[PDB]
């Protein structure tokens, strides 16, 4: 189903939340900014599931959304 895949993607993504917030602490040097940066990355990630294909390494796909947001928001 379209809903199943997507719910599976969410949980897979969330499994990494901590590794992602931890990386975010190291790039923003600020809990508050680290959180905002993660949150916005996940929101962006939920919103684009449509484009995440099949094999694509999930972690690298999130890393990419996270850098794009670091750059274009924080900074």
């Amino acid at each position: 189903s379209t809903a199943e895949r997507s719910a599976r993607f969410e949980r897979d993504a969330l499994e990494f939340l901590d590794q992602m917030y931890s990386a975010a602490l190291r790039m923003t040097r600020n809990p508050a900014d680290a959180e905002d940066l993660v949150q916005e990355t996940y929101a962006k990630a939920y919103a684009s599931f449509h484009q995440f294909r099949e094999g694509t390494n999930l972690k690298a796909w999130l890393y990419r959304i996270l850098t794009n947001t670091f750059i274009n928001s924080y900074r």
